[PDB]
């Protein structure tokens, strides 16, 4: 029965338009397969529209704004494109129609209204562009009848091993087609819908803008060839239409040109089910879809006071949209340096330069393919799986289909290698690629990332411990179906656990070191004199200089999250040898935690080196990193050290700002310093957790109780209202928060952990 919700899972998730690194196109979860993107400009001139036209997420002054106002990946959904350059509001909707046996069909409305400002007479170059990569494939454009272009739909006939026959349509659409006198439009006709039909390896295809501006560079050298010059020019956007010539081919370009506003329809009708989606059915299942997922989020988030308020309903939608309308669907060649140098031991002192000439062998060669199914931080910077970043992002996914969030974490856990690596930051094939710098592509099998997936298991075990609509709850309904599935997982689990203990073991019995146990402490890999990116904390004030004899009191603390998750997993499937050996480490790290990383004197936890002459020394920076052991949920709630904890989360003076919990206190000597990521802004994760754990000890009886409740109420408050602020002025889901004016700062659309505020207002964790 296990894999019976497996298929259907499969069948329920396979269509989306999983390409969230472009404003819109679609997808199936499958490698090599057929692939759409949209792209549209105005043109004023005849050189502008290679300056206007839109392809590829981006956020500056052009662009207003753009993002989901609902989305389920089951259904589909609709997106709001505010494009000032193009003086167009934009809407694409998009719905999935189940049957055959294929994943189904769906199809597309693409809205376009000029704006107040745009000239009404406006000329928009709209394209469909359409790729299909496989070897035993075939993809046709049927020709049209009339002699230049088509008057009616431009309809795609295909067929593939992993999607049988299909037909992809391209309606006519409603609005003005401009109409050209000029004597070309004896050759090219007077202004028409066209088609290109062409052939490229299958390699380049996504390729869409290049391969888009070849074709028009060919028509206006035809132009020149034929004596169609300055004395007498046809007009720009006729300058600017492809010549019509539909066929065979693995690339398919639509192109209409609109003046003033217009609409058209894509209609993809998987042969084996029934009869051909038709625009009626899209109107029908758009309507349909929004009602469902109305009904789901008054459910599944169901906003607390004081936020139960419309303003509050519509902010919660948008920041959960443009969370669970981020999934992409990546394939490809990663870049790895899997010479395992003996300098990524980082066993000596001045370790980084040695560690920087092992960088310099480049030894990196490209490996896989690979493939990831995941949530992403931000469309328009970095559209690729984060490996800590996903822990946050499921946590609001997984209450809405839990199913869905299981299926990203399997997804995640298929990368892991033989050893228990799992790359953080997952950039698969070229088109990935292209928008990350080569300097940065290159994973190290050292470098490790918070275990923040973790996290969401453990909501799952707590839900199972305690048609698509069935679908997304079938692994908590079904008990048997959910322990398979930890079954499964659990060695993964295992083998990651003991890759942190192996890969980012710390140093006690080499120093005069003394503590409850031998074993546990930890060091995370890769850090340099100023960062420590694995950590997930950048630039967090770290021991200076870094030192092999390091213990960062943070990574102690997620393996303690490892091992209560295993505890939990083992229980359900009778590992009794395992739970004694995960047992024992608890104890462990729990004694350790106080022996290695407390100070008596500072009142918090600190990360620890060694001295110049050998000795133990803590280094405190109070922040983020002090309060790790409560953020991860390893403290008892009656911890007079925890008490010391809340005194310091809730003090002015250090980290309570209006606004949220600041990054680092306004104490500490590195408070807004160099590039200040992680020295005093508020961050929307570690708050969460703040916040999640200051309501666990305010439901218990215990001494805190009363004190957690009220930095509970006060921190829920503080950090939604200034999500809501900054969304309500900016449109935007913020990177990280000012303390100091409570402005939005970094980069925008980071949707993305920011999200989680929907998870605060919705409360009762
Ligand atoms: C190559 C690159 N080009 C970039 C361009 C712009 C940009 N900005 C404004 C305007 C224009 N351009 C900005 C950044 C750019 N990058 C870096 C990409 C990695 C950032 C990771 C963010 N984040 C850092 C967190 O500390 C970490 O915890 C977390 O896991 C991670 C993922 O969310």
């Amino acid at each position: 029965l296990h894999s019976e919700i497996g298929r259907l899972n499969n069948q329920s998730l396979l269509w989306g338009p999983y390409r969230p690194n472009i404003y819109f196109g679609t997808r199936p979860r499958i490698g090599k397969s057929l692939m759409t993107g949209l792209m549209w400009g105005k043109i004023e001139s005849y050189t502008d529209f290679q300056h206007t036209v839109r392809y590829t997420c981006e956020q500056n002054e052009g662009m207003k704004g753009y993002g989901w106002d609902e989305y389920d990946p089951r259904r589909g959904g609709i997106q709001s494109i505010h494009d000032i350059q193009n003086g167009l509001d934009i809407t694409t909707s998009f719905v999935k129609i189940p049957g055959g046996a294929h994943g189904g069909s769906w199809a597309a409305r693409i809205k376009g209204t000029l704006n107040d400002d745009a000239p009404k007479d406006q000329k928009t170059i709209v394209v469909f562009y359409v790729s299909q990569e496989g070897e035993n494939s075939e993809l046709e454009a049927v020709p049209s009848e009339n002699e230049f272009g088509y008057e009616g739909d431009v309809i795609l006939k295909g067929r593939s091993e992993a999607l049988g026959n299909y037909k992809l349509v391209v309606t006519k659409g409603k609005g003005v087609i401009p109409q050209s006198d000029h004597d070309l439009s004896r050759l090219r006709g007077p202004g028409q819908t066209v088609v290109q039909s062409l052939t490229y390896p299958d390699e380049v295809l996504w390729q869409a803008k290049p391969i888009l501006f070849q074709q028009l560079k060919a028509g206006i050298d035809w132009l020149v060839e034929n004596k169609y010059d300055v004395a007498d020019p046809p007009p720009p956007w006729q300058v600017y239409l492809l010549a019509n010539k539909p066929g065979s081919g693995n690339v398919h370009i639509v192109q209409k040109v609109f003046e003033g506003d217009f609409e058209f329809d894509i209609l993809f009708s998987s042969e084996s089910a029934g009869k051909e989606v038709t625009s009626k059915d899209l109107e029908r299942e758009v309507k349909q879809a929004t009602e469902v997922f109305g009904e789901r989020f008054a459910r599944v988030f169901d906003l607390k006071a004081p936020f139960q308020g419309d303003n509050y309903k519509k902010f919660g939608k948008s920041m959960f949209s443009n969370l669970i309308g981020g999934i992409g669907y990546f394939y490809g060649h990663s870049l790895v340096d899997r010479s395992y140098a003996p300098e990524y031991d980082e066993e000596n002192e001045g370790f980084w330069e040695d560690a920087a000439e092992a960088r310099a062998r480049h030894q990196e060669a490209l490996e896989g393919p690979y493939e990831l199914f995941t949530s992403i931080p931000s469309r328009p910077f970095f559209p690729r799986g984060f490996l800590w970043d996903e822990g946050f992002h499921l946590l609001p996914i997984a209450d809405w289909d839990i199913d869905l969030a299981l299926e990203i974490i399997k997804s995640w856990y298929n990368l892991m290698d033989e050893d228990g690596w799992i790359a953080r930051e997952q950039i698969l094939g070229a088109e990935a690629r292209s928008k990350v710098p080569k300097e940065f592509q290159t994973q190290y099998p050292h470098y490790a990332n918070p275990p923040t997936l973790f996290l969401v298991l453990d909501n799952f075990v707590e839900r199972l411990r305690k048609l698509d609509e069935t679908l997304s709850t079938a692994s908590v309904d079904n008990p048997e179906v959910g322990l398979e599935y930890l079954r499964r997982l659990y060695p993964l689990l295992r083998r990651q656990f003991d890759w942190f203990r192996k890969t980012q073991a710390g140093d006690i019995k080499s120093y005069d070191r003394e503590a409850y146990s031998t074993k546990e402490a930890y060091r995370w890999r890769g850090r340099t004199v100023s960062h420590c990116l694995t950590s997930g904390l950048d630039d967090y004030p770290r021991p200076q200089p870094p030192h092999p004899g390091e213990l960062h009191v943070d990574l102690m603390s997620w393996v303690g999250v490892m091992v209560k998750s295993l505890i939990s997993i083992g229980s359900l499937l009778g590992a009794t040898e395992d739970v004694e050996f995960y047992t024992k480490v608890l104890d462990a790290i729990e004694h350790n935690l106080d022996d290695l990383h407390w100070s008596e004197k500072e009142g918090c936890y600190c990360d620890a080196t060694i001295d110049e002459f050998e000795e133990h020394k803590l280094v405190c920076h109070k922040g983020y990193i002090s309060l790790f052991p409560f953020l991860t949920g390893l403290l008892k709630p009656d911890s007079p050290k925890l008490g010391k904890l809340l005194a310091l989360i809730g003090d002015e003076s250090e980290l309570w700002s209006p606004y949220g919990l600041r990054s680092l206190s306004k104490k500490d000597e590195f408070y807004g310093t160099a590039e200040n990521y992680w020295r005093s802004p508020v961050w929307i994760n570690i708050n969460y957790l703040a916040i999640v754990q200051l309501y666990n000890i305010a439901t218990q009886d215990g001494p805190y109780k009363e004190t957690a409740r009220d930095l509970y109420t006060r921190l829920r408050k503080n950090i939604v209202e200034t999500v809501y602020r900054n969304w309500e002025e900016t449109g935007f889901a913020w990177e990280q928060y000012n303390p100091e004016t409570g402005k939005g700062q970094r980069t925008q659309h980071f949707t993305g952990w920011t999200s989680l505020v929907v998870k605060i207002m919705s409360g009762h964790h």
